[PDB]
């Protein structure tokens, strides 16, 4: 299956965003755990939500979607989750239903294994089993360390643990949504550096909207009391996403006309409303309001970066850089290689189809645009957002073919049908 985007000669427009991937995951979860019934409102439906579903209903918790499962009402277990049964679930390419899972589901006494595409069993998941397994949980790497598929027999008690912060920031996050409930006090200390620390700051955000907090000592060692429960909120908003937001900003800076998306703005809890100052500093105008943020187009220049903060989003940048004067780039970026692809090696490798000079560095990217883009047909490596990112190439006199076009339903299903309504081909 394929996608030819026409050339598109302005785009402008209003986006209501779906659903924030990132929060709605943890705000399941949340929602689970805590007594009393929670009320998420504009969940996002993607394959990575769908899988925490799943298995949310498979491990015996009660809810209702909506018609168009953005509504969700979840009674709470008021505690950990509990199965009788020895379960398989199976978590797609979700890291933010394996990472929290894995960690979740070692409070108590199930045995249930927790597995899902091939690719998820080569993303690393051993910092966080690691960290676990000094707290008292019981987990078999049922086919090599460091990686799913995991068997999680319980056990986890809390106490003093270590986890590196230097892969990704999702052990962390999976450590601290889980020792609120363990039996004992949990004292983490981050071992050495900790990337995507906005996620962190997601995640400690919920948490408290959940009526829990915790001692963070200056992201370096954090303190969390045991023998605690979440308490639903009632109702939650989930925000709009940020990182789907982030297309439709880029589009607007490169072709527009004024862009504004609609659920984020300027107090959101998202790291990647920051991308925004990104187009700002590549010559793009940008608004902020309470609840949008817009982007009208201004000559392009390069920028160099560090996006350790923006991950995700960062991709984007990587796409636009296609469209400024200068060479681009973006810096801190490693664990790039350990997502839904090898993004450094995915992005270089179909960079250099349209045209581009690109540097693959081991943490970096380094990106000359060439003077005329070039047709080509994009592999996107079973990633939504290699398919999301070239579409921006057709934002100039040459089409682009994008391949398996669907993989976008990761996070953004009507992702191109969305992008065409604010789109006026050339
Ligand atoms: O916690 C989260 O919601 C996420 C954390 C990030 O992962 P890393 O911490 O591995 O960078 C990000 O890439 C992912 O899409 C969502
Ligand atoms: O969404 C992204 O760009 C990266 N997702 C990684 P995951 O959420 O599967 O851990």
């Amino acid at each position: 299956e394929s996608l030819t985007l026409q050339p598109i000669a302005r785009v402008e427009g209003t986006v209501n965003l779906p659903g924030s991937k990132s929060v709605s995951n943890r705000a399941l979860l949340l929602a689970a755990l805590a007594r009393g019934t929670t009320v998420l409102t504009n969940l996002l439906d993607s394959d990575d939500v769908r899988h925490m579903l799943n298995a949310l209903s498979a491990l015996g918790v009660q809810y209702t979607l909506s018609a168009d499962r953005t509504r969700c009402e979840v009674t709470g277990n008021g505690g950990p989750l509990r199965s009788a049964a020895a379960l398989e679930l199976f978590l797609g390419n979700a890291g933010t239903a394996m990472r929290p899972l894995a960690a979740a589901l070692c409070l108590g006494s199930n045995d249930i294994v927790l597995t899902g595409e091939p690719r998820m069993k080569e993303r690393p998941i051993g910092h966080l089993v690691d960290a676990l397994r000094q707290g008292g949980a019981q987990i078999d790497c049922l086919e090599q360390e460091n990686y799913p598929p995991l068997r999680l027999r319980g056990g986890f008690q809390g106490g003093n643990v270590e986890v590196d912060g230097s892969v990704s920031s999702q052990f962390l996050t999976a450590l601290l949504m889980t020792a609120p409930l363990a039996p004992q006090d949990t004292v983490i200390v981050i071992k050495g550096d900790l990337v995507s620390k906005p996620y962190i700051d997601i995640t400690l955000h919920l948490m408290k909207t959940f009526g829990v907090e915790v001692d963070n000592q200056s992201y370096q060692r954090f303190v969390v009391r045991g023998k605690q429960q979440y308490q639903s909120p009632g109702d939650y908003l989930v925000e709009g996403d940020a990182s789907s937001a982030s297309y439709f900003l880029a589009a607007g800076a490169i072709k527009g006309g004024t862009v504004k998306v609609t659920g984020i703005g300027r107090n959101s809890v998202q790291g990647d409303i920051r991308f925004a100052d990104v187009l700002e500093k590549m010559g793009a105008t940008v608004t902020w309001g309470d609840d949008f943020i817009a982007c009208t187009h201004g000559e392009l220049k390069a920028v160099d970066m560090d996006m350790n903060h923006i991950p995700d989003a960062a991709m984007t940048i990587a796409t636009a850089a296609l469209f400024a004067q200068g060479t681009t780039t973006l810096r801190n970026i490693y664990n790039w290689r350990v997502k839904e692809t090898d993004r450094l090696f995915a992005m270089a490798t179909e960079l250099r189809k349209v045209g581009a000079e690109v540097e693959e560095g081991e943490d970096y990217i380094r990106i000359t645009p060439p003077a005329k883009l070039k047709y080509a047909e994009i592999g996107t490596y079973n990633d939504h957002r290699m398919a999301m990112c070239f579409s921006l190439v057709a934002l100039s006199d040459t089409p682009v073919t994008i391949l398996d076009p669907k993989c976008t339903a990761k996070t953004f299903p009507d992702y191109f049908e969305q992008l065409a309504r604010i789109s006026t081909l050339a």
